[PDB]
């Protein structure tokens, strides 16, 4: 038997209509108990099993999977989530870490990439699966993606030792700090543009063990709740004025992700470049990411943004760059130079270095 | 014979190494003249043809294609382009509109989507093709995507009556105000996420005539050079503070595209919503676009951004929303309400209504 | 309320292990009854509803959906199916046509394209949906594609007036005579290479009404059980000998689909071409389809197969060409010439003319 | 300097209109000479270089590339090619192996996959690139894919040590015995359904060295010209009759590829199974391949074709199965059982043994 904790934080998967719009919906365990694919009553009764704990039917091979449902209060639309909410989730996993073999987190899709990236950094030396999932349609609506998404998450966390924060949707498992939301309506809502999926589900389960990170049983779980809140993301657009960038980078901002064009380029008008220098001199750290979905920041043009306090983000997603920026800036007693060196290193599989 | 104007504005296609980096490179016509696929010397000599004008070899069917090369000065990395640069390009097309049957614009890829979207709006009632193109590798490097991209542009503009600003790359023709750059290295650099390509090239040329806009031969070309410069784009990120949004939306800003999550949602914390209202009261117009590559802004959540001065962008790209915002706000003597009505309408094929 | 007939013919969806391999599995209605997503016990009891008939829970909009399960005997692995089996299925639909508003046919995937194509031709002037479906993993196994495939079929047939034989798999609805099986393991097992899906299911249901065929309420259902059995498929391979083709095309064969290379080409060695002429003189009809997944048979080479009794299959799938050949040859009292004209015309949406 | 042999066998790339249809076209070297991208006159003259030999302009990095054009006679539409034509090509490569560092073979697309597969088997212990290429549109037509396809082949063979028979089309390099033609009109005409491309070309060249086979410098090139001619391919279709299968498998046929449904199934009607057994008793060897594009043949159904003289083709393409059948059957002095063991083994990277 393997025991999982299922953390319900909110999002479309549980949602209910109310006033003609979707809002977060309570009473998940009550529903799941009535669904044979989520709960084997026969096995639970013949094991006089705790009434708070559910049991999946047997799968083909492997151990049996049991799980407990922790429903947070209040439940949130993921659009309203912030760094504090993701810290609370990390703390729930810390508190219950020893009692369970894996974790599944039900989450809204709107900011799921940000949440997976954050938790990836907060949960240092993680040894157990933390699988995020969600749905474009609520589980109470008849025709939905939620049933198969939730079941798959539980089976993956239940049956495999993948020690990463991942995202499971639409029969695929992605590295959490590598995903981005690409479609607002289709069930194939997420994409891992610069890395293969960690796993694919069909008849067979195919896992890329060559990519999955190795369990460091030696080192204990450290949960970083000291994340810098004053970080931002700024998308460059053609002709963005120096005066607007000056205003955006004012104190108390400590770090910013600049989303630049193509292979990492921006306008070279000197007054704009001057505001970036000025901000560097005040101590701001800047990471350069590409607005493009696929590919890497690379020098090579007269317009490439490099220099004073500007670290290349290589092929990182913006969601990951931002979370990493928050992590590194929150570490205590480091120099500006040391902080940039950490930003330029692959800390959780979020970044591919060249040769 | 069909005569085309080839406008070389800059970008990687012509570029040259200098100080170990790529910068814009002059002398295009000189090079093209030496390439048989771009210039038929035999036909030019046997027609004693102007020395500034080149001639493509005969294609399978259709008329012969001639073209003149106008090389702008200075040449630009597209990362440095602004609304004024795109206006200059529209003006070149206006000045020479009667003399040519089509236009091809060589452009850097970094801001090509912004440029195609801008020209789409500036060139009202366009009757002739205006085809943008570029390359991830310069034409002077041996292994490149530039040869085939440029030739395809010239043949499309030269042989078909597609009255739109388009982008031709990697054997596909896209509606210009529908594209976005998705790959910084691969030759398949562009994508039209919410609309099919207008055309595909292989053995056959396949054109989606069901999508191509109709020539309005009744109405003359109007070229809008009064585009509002004070428009911006703002990407929401989780926990973005009200104080930072306040600072961003200060005067003199007149319009902004808010890039929101998923189907058009943002944080509902009241102090943030309050700063959007405040800015609406100052007369700011806001368009809501999705950060997602594919799909549409739709109401349906308690977190959906709608209301005071906020127009839904449906499935518009951000590049297109931003250009449309610039166009509509530049029109003289319209009420705020009329401006929002135009923003909610499909003006150049950039937007699908439900 | 809309009432559907669910015809269970066999295939993996229902299957059971036995002797270490998968074989067809009885007792479908018994299982479905126990699944809340397939049967609303509360509504059935509060309507004292027939015990043989199930009821789907309410969907968002639309009418309620009820359905009856007809489990054929014996059940078949689709690899064993033939024209007679598909005729039987058409006859079941004919016998019960008036009593139901739609049909769903559970079928093995191995020959599902052949079956959908056949039924498409057999069911002339169809007014109601006939949706085929199946699964790579049985519905009794916990992790499967069968639950969502079957439910989607029932909801599509139950809620929409799509008067075609279709295939529903993996959240997509395809025109049946346009599909082919491309993957032996993945859940995305099927592809419609030369036509868009008729519909896609996500948050919204998107239907291509521009493609869906029109209901001919005036004309009654005619069910062709006169399908020619003596038709075959022959795949050319490099250096295939004339003597082997002679043997293949001997009487009593009446029609053959030649699967040729690329854009419709074969070897031009004269003894091979001579055997095709000889067979034409005996009255054999030949349809030329491409071995390629995507694209169209087109003349243009010295190696193109055209002439005596050879009709181009354009962009038809082989499964569709073969079924159409069976249909046309089964029609009574037509001249060879008229038969070839029908083969060259789009009769059920299986073929795009240039 | 690296010197290549360019073997022009025929196909659409060189073709000419004549009587309103495309036929093979002579005079390739004459044309290429006039194209600056294929011939640097300045460098050739300043090196007083042989008049039969051309020279590519300099590429970014790497050595300079020179090449000689050998134009076969007669030139062929690939639809008319046979085993004897592919043997002649292997013999050309054998004769000239020591003089050149690589080979490019221009070939019609209609049977290119069969040709690449054949050469793969014929050229044992190959150490140098043999790159096949072709085009959907002739090089003399203005708007074509031929220029870039031919140039890329020459640059790949000229600049990298990939010791395989490959196919280069539309900016991708595929393992030759893994490809199949999937589109009769689009420039993306080929697909490698069960294996990644060996390489991709863009700004950067990306090579999957993890997949490319290793140079066996110890072992010399052996070229097999004893290939069995009496092999065939038979596609099963629903209700195919026993009497027709009997006629197809008559002597002198020695081997056949059965293209079956899905994961490797056919009809189980006993009279059909009886004809397969009869043919096995006459000494016929049978390989089972899937009609599916992205198929592996796997047992698991009552309809799976396995037994007397029937070898599973796993994920092999039919073109590869058919060539392999011709190779193995042509080897001298082997027992029927030994022949089947070779058919079941990955000999040139054409087959993945499963997980
Ligand atoms: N607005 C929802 C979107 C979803 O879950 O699909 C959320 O993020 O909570
Ligand atoms: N940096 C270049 C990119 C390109 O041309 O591909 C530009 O936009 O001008
Ligand atoms: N062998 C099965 C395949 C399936 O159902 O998926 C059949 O064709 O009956
Ligand atoms: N029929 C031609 C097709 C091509 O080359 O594209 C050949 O195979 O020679």
């Amino acid at each position: 038997e393997r025991h999982l904790l299922l953390i319900y934080t909110g999002g479309t998967l549980g949602m209910q209509s109310k006033g003609g719009v979707l809002v977060p919906g309570p009473g998940l365990v009550t529903l799941l108990r009535t669904l044979p694919m989520f709960h084997d009553k026969e096995f639970a009764q013949a094991q006089g099993l705790p009434d708070h704990a559910l049991a999946l039917p047997p799968a083909s091979h492997g151990p049996r999977v049991l799980y407990t449902v922790l429903e947070c209060q209040p439940l949130l639309d993921s659009s309203d989530m912030t760094i504090d909410d993701w810290i609370r989730i990390a703390k729930i996993i810390e508190r219950h870490y020893e009692q369970y073999q894996g974790f599944v987190v039900i989450h809204g899709t709107d900011t799921m990439a940000s949440g997976a990236s954050m938790l990836s950094f907060m949960l240092e030396n993680l040894h157990k699966p933390v699988i995020l999932t969600g749905a474009q349609v609520p589980i109470r609506v008849l025709w939905n993606d939620a049933r198969e998404n939730l079941l798959g998450a539980l089976l993956v966390a239940g049956q495999y030792i993948i020690p990463e924060v991942c995202l499971f949707m639409n029969s695929q498992l992605f590295r959490g700090n590598r995903v981005t939301k690409v479609d607002s309506q289709k069930f194939e809502a997420f994409c891992s543009p610069n890395l293969s999926p960690l796993a694919t589900v069909g008849a067979d389960v195919t896992i890329a063990w060559d990519l999955v990170r190795k369990v460091k049983w030696k080192d204990p779980l450290v949960v970083h709740s000291n994340m810098e809140h004053d970080v931002a993301l700024l998308r460059l657009y053609p002709g963005i004025p120096a005066s607007l960038v000056r205003a955006f980078l004012q104190p108390p901002l400590k770090g910013v992700v600049l989303e630049t064009f193509g292979s990492g380029n921006g306008p070279s008008k000197p007054d704009l470049l001057q505001e970036l220098r000025a901000a560097a001199q005040r101590g701001l750290i800047m990471v350069n990411c590409s607005q493009c979905l696929r590919g890497s920041v690379t020098p090579g043009y007269a317009t490439s943004l490099a220099g004073a306090n500007i670290v290349s983000g290589l092929d990182m997603t913006s969601e990951a760059a931002l979370a990493k920026l928050s992590y590194v800036l929150g570490l205590p007693e480091l120099s500006l130079e040391r902080r940039q060196e950490l930003l330029a290193k692959d800390l959780r599989g979020e970044m591919t270095l060249p040769t």
